[PDB]
């Protein structure tokens, strides 16, 4: 027996939500999901409720919808976005078509903080520590964010950070073109599709964010893919034979070999005036060869986070079954798996 829902039209959208959600008011929306803010009388939190657009209009959308629910249902870390509730007014799979997702309402992101100037080393420490702590958790479940950037990091008045907007599911093509922030935090190997990318593509992203927090400037603000690749190599140095061997495209390798070689620059002469520990860490993160990049787990142990590092308080995730990613099903099959996931949702406890 479900709760009582109440219909209501907001900005030309019908929202059927349980009574517990009161004072709904638009807070934006995307081509992916319409979002309303509201007070959840059950928990006492202000929440963000998203009504997915056309969750099952296609197999890709049906699958993406399914993937997002599984992902959100699995994330249970204080530095990662959680699912407070998921629901559908649908009384049966027969009528199942709408999916609403609820999470803590987030005010500002990392931009509404960096964009104001450089940050104190203590703040960069804390903010990066949290990104890596959640990343350790995300990576431990064999999940790759793929889209870490300031606009995807929620930050509150007490500098408490949460990672959201998981990459997987979205494919930002023609949005990675030109002078766009969406590409400035992308690892070179994934940006030019040099090889199959690993979890450290996320570590490269943290590096760009850390640097930007220290200097107050974007690290690689390329006007396009190539301009950006040049900015990167100028700092990091051109690839060696070891790395070249790993680039699977003969064209990419050919292109790369056309570039005059460059040595790695001196980071202390780049991040002038920065805590040497921050500079050191940045060197372990901003490594061209993804194989030799530092891991989230290893970074947390770095001496730069001595003030915050606590091995007993940097949990990993429960196993995350992604076998469905290979599963080949019909729209209706994804829809039903999705409905099971909605139906089976167990909310996180209160206190
Ligand atoms: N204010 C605010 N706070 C938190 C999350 C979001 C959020 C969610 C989103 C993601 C997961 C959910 F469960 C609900 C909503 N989807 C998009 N946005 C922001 C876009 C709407 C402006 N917006």
């Amino acid at each position: 027996e479900r709760p009582t829902f109440y219909r209501q039209e907001l900005n030309k959208t019908i929202w059927e939500v349980p009574e517990r959600y009161q004072n709904l008011s638009p807070v934006g929306s995307g081509a992916y999901g319409s979002v309303c803010a509201a007070f959840d009388t059950k928990t006492g939190h202000r929440v963000a409720v998203k009504k997915l657009s056309r969750p099952f209009q296609s197999i890709i959308h049906a699958k993406r919808t399914y993937r997002e629910l599984r992902l959100l249902k699995h994330m249970k870390h204080e530095n990662v976005i959680g699912l407070l509730d998921v629901f559908t007014p649908a009384r049966s799979l027969e009528e199942f078509n709408d999916v609403y997702l609820v999470t803590h309402l987030m005010g500002a992101d990392l931009n509404n903080i960096v964009k104001c100037q450089k940050l104190t080393d203590d703040h960069v420490q804390f903010l990066i520590y949290q990104i890596l702590r959640g990343l350790k958790y995300i990576h431990s479940a064999d999940i790759i964010h793929r889209d870490l950037k300031p606009s995807n990091l929620a930050v509150n008045e007490d500098c408490e950070l949460k990672i959201l907007d998981f990459g997987l599911a979205r494919h930002t093509d023609d949005e990675m073109t030109g002078y766009v922030a969406t590409r400035w935090y992308r690892a070179p190997e994934i940006m030019l599709n040099w090889m199959h990318y690993n979890q450290t593509v996320d570590i490269w992203s943290v590096g760009c964010i850390m640097a930007e927090l220290l200097t107050g400037r974007t690290l690689f603000p390329g006007t396009d893919h190539i301009d950006q690749l040049k900015l990167i190599l100028r700092l990091v140095g051109t690839p060696g034979a070891e790395l070249l061997k790993k680039i699977s495209s003969e064209s990419a390798r050919n292109y790369i070999q056309s570039l005059a070689q460059m040595p790695k620059m001196n980071f202390a002469n780049v991040f002038i005036g920065a805590n040497p520990l921050a500079v050191d860490l940045l060197e372990k993160m901003l490594v061209l060869d993804s194989d030799k990049r530092i891991t989230a787990a290893q970074a947390l142990a770095h001496a730069y986070f001595a003030q915050y590092h606590d091995p007993d308080d940097e949990p990993v995730a429960d196993p995350y079954d992604q076998s469905f990613e290979s599963r080949d099903l019909l729209i209706d099959e994804w829809k039903s798996l999705t409905y099971d996931e909605v139906i089976s949702f167990v909310p996180p406890p209160l206190d």
